[PDB]
């Protein structure tokens, strides 16, 4: 059939050792990253290998395991791919960059003023009971705040993410306990920015 | 510019032996325009007026509007699935670039219809089952109540109706005659065209 | 020793012009006999021979066995179903404990009514609206599908089933007309006594 | 209209300070306890309150939530009821006491043997995806293992709960991180087998 194995992989986020404090901890990245992230990574690689799901790309993964209700290979390749994405999402605080005009103006469109869209989505992930994500969504030029619970994510729908918060509670109890609006308040100052702009040109 | 919906062009006709006449009134008249009428309420007066079906649905989903979601879904879905179907000397055939797909994800088109049946036979409730073309690869997915694959990044090739609503006039309980007969009205060319948009 | 049905006292006759007895001949003698054997096909050289139903359901229901817990709660679910109604003529009467709990809870027997009649028309899909006790309060529940407060530790005082084939063949598409013309069916008598022991 | 309003309380664990190690510390009784704990007991009296279900027992409030569909009612009155059940599982691990002859009777018959039940619990709680927890329950003599998510719990069935562990991250992300099976390894040595035997026999 092929003798081309391939496997996914992961590469340290460029911030992995260093932290970005105040939001996340250097130790908190530690456990998320070595221990969540890559146990996704390789639960995924062995559920996938020796079926026809080898070598297939991560998101025709995650769709087969959604259209098929796998639930065993939709949740570690979707959470392979939702953290992926995460970390892409935040930056150390002298390196997020800003809202760019383009998008500073969708925002006031679907939410009024970009500080109303800040609390609307803190208040969205913190009413997110148990473990999930909270996610900024664009739909064809119309901007939404989306709530998923475990592994659940809109990589799977015919919508382009710009931002996500990871709030299972191993994203943020070493550091905050159960104060998830402490968590969700100080991660605003490690959004990267540059990448919710270059989300929205595709 | 509300929603709209035009009549089937086989509506009076039927789709024998699957799908009566009497059958096809009460659900394109009743349950598909009831649909579109619902949907037109929920959305006139609001930021999703002038915007299309699948914006549509796919703001209901990700705001979590179940209301919204359960019609404006379901007036998309029987839009293709009238669309799946044809009478019998209208069906078309099985292209060889869609049969080649359905050899690699099943073996056989006689395995596929086998194993897309066992599953609509197996949805258990409301729903539909799905062909759907995920990048070069064919799978069956079933979906409950109004859930779909138009949400999803897939191409959905084929659907048939699982709801009682779609077949209990003609066949009561008897789904899998349904289903059975439902493949003689499969419009294959419609099929084909969907992987090739 | 398995499980058995005895056919509703009325299956002749129908609960005109609530359920016909067409409908009443697929739905017992189909879809509820169905569920019968299925049930008694999975519990047969299992741990759960000799067990009763209502074990069997929360076997299911907690061990998450779907096929186990499909059949065998649709199987309680039709029979509380039938003890539900009676002929128009043979309904008997909202007992005074009964309007007073209906009142404390609802306003009023016609509000109740409404409300009740307004959940199960919005009960999306299949499933079931009940009224429910709750150690001296009463609720409006809706369930999907084959879910039931038989699992629950709350006492079931009255369902009515909104599953398509329950009413299709003679309302069709017009479930608020089933639910209209069901209230004159409500077993009354047999809601008044699942409120004592 | 009465003259004797009520409130659902909490008191400490027994254990609250010493802790319950090597299981669980007592920083995370803390924060699990008058953190989590705590909160949801406050959430539940004040959603309840000048409502009709003022006044009325905590099991009653939860098959209200439940049958009616409110999310924000039955999320935290069960938590309120979860949290309380699984301090009472628990105890240090000098004074857990021993599974007793009829109690080992119906575990042998339901899982073969003491040894297989524990590693079943155990499978079955590792692979509880996200928050949420694993019961030992008795269905009238025969006694299976339940997962729920989130605040999802045997107390709204028509079963007695035996024995349950959280397995929410807050319950173990301080001492053990991502490591749930080291989390749930030791947690049966701080398993109250008598607090087991008295749910069986009332
Ligand atoms: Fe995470
Ligand atoms: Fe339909
Ligand atoms: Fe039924
Ligand atoms: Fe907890």
């Amino acid at each position: 059939h092929h003798h081309g194995s391939m496997l996914f992989t992961l590469n340290d986020p460029a911030y992995l050792k260093t932290g970005l404090e105040p939001a996340i901890s250097a130790k908190t990245l530690d456990f998320h990253f070595n221990g969540h992230h890559k146990t996704y990574l390789n639960k995924t690689n062995d559920l996938v290998k020796g079926t026809s799901l080898e070598n297939k790309s991560l998101e025709d993964v995650i769709l087969v395991a959604k259209t098929t209700n796998n639930a065993a290979l939709f949740n570690n390749a979707t959470q392979l791919w939702n953290h992926s994405f995460f970390w892409d999402c935040m930056a150390p605080t002298n390196q997020t960059g800003q809202i760019s005009p383009e998008l500073e103006k969708l925002i006031k469109e679907s939410f009024g003023s970009v500080a109303d869209f800040k609390k609307k989505f803190t208040d969205s992930a913190i009413a997110n009971f148990g473990s999930g994500w909270t996610w900024l969504v664009n739909i064809n030029g119309k901007l939404e705040i989306q709530n998923t619970s475990n592994a659940e994510s809109p990589v799977t729908l015919r919508v382009t993410p710009l931002l996500t918060v990871d709030v299972w509670e191993h994203a943020y109890y070493l550091d905050h306990q159960n104060r998830r609006p402490e968590y969700l308040n100080k991660w605003w100052e490690v959004v990267n920015w540059k990448f919710v702009d270059q989300q929205l040109k595709q």
